[PDB]
């Protein structure tokens, strides 16, 4: 029996397994099945394994050197709350071109690892981080595919609740490794509306 | 404008870009093109970027906590030479089931990261590492596909010289990150005839 970070039903209730109508070759290994309504379903066993791995991966960096990126609206709150807990830097909303490549921009930063919400939406950040040799972690849905993403977290990266539980779990596990008290609830990470 | 770790011609002479007659969905994003003879060609730009990232990541671990695994014969020497330089542990030849999951087994170890030569050949190690939450790094050829590999290094992982230059580069970059002198030639890493 596999031991999940949370009861399996919690993952399903959050809709992390709900993909899109599109499947990429890169994501096939994470797709459990395709629903009759054409929607692809992600493997929660794989998601759980990847969240654990990502938490360990990220705990190998000093907090301030971690940069989270997310233009997608429902990801802003989860990203900011994750940062509140982990101590990572973040950029939500429009990512300004040159933020990682132009030392003269006021927004310029030099993180050692970049974590984006969606490689398609946050493509500018992914491309720049890769051009500068910075490892890229990313949430990838069935429709995503990027040769520039180094560490993948296969999950619904669009749903309000799905994003809340994933960022919440990542922050929770990183805090555990760090021996930092964490009492936040999934609701605390969830975007309004 | 990209800057390779070594003259591009060196990568080609080693045949790292030469894949097999098969292409998985997992590897599609790394395939540059398909040759006249049916052989898929890997993207050396991505390989170079990935070797750089893997070296950085691995240098984030106490060397003794890194475990290299390789049953494939042409990978033994490269793996042993990499370990000589890096200080990592390794298991070449048959990987005994239970090595990462059975504490009573004499060969039992608790590495913090596992790096295998081929996820199909070294599937036992990949499966066990994943089952215990240990991040998995792997060399993946066009024919490979594994949801259990966390960090991928897209390259020919069968060729004698292909393996020598890849392990050589990784070791060189890790030593460089440490400052450790590195005077080995690619030949010093190549399996004998
Ligand atoms: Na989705
Ligand atoms: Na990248
Ligand atoms: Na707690
Ligand atoms: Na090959
Ligand atoms: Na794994």
């Amino acid at each position: 029996e596999y031991e999940y970070l949370v009861p399996p039903d919690d993952y399903l209730a959050a809709g992390v397994h709900i993909g899109t109508q599109i499947k990429t070759g890169d994501m096939k290994k994470f797709i459990f099945k395709v629903r009759q309504d054409g929607l692809y379903v992600l493997d929660i066993r794989k998601l759980d394994e990847r969240i654990r791995v990502a938490a360990k991966f990220l705990s190998r960096y000093e907090p301030s050197k971690i940069l989270l990126v997310a233009a997608r609206q429902y990801a802003h709150k989860p990203v900011q709350m994750f940062s509140k807990v982990v101590g990572s830097d973040y950029i939500v909303g429009r990512f300004i071109p040159g933020t990682l490549t132009n030392p003269m921009l006021s927004e310029y930063r030099e993180p050692e690892v970049v974590f984006v919400n969606d490689p398609a939406i946050d493509k500018q950040a992914v491309s720049e981080a890769t051009a500068v040799g910075i490892p890229v972690v990313a949430l990838c849905d069935s429709n995503n595919s990027s040769a520039d993403v180094d560490l993948v977290i296969p999950t619904n990266n669009k749903g309000r609740r799905a994003l809340a539980i994933v960022y919440w779990l990542l922050a929770r596990e990183i805090a555990k490794i760090r021996g930092q008290d964490f009492t936040y609830s999934i609701e605390d990470f969830e975007a309004e509306l």
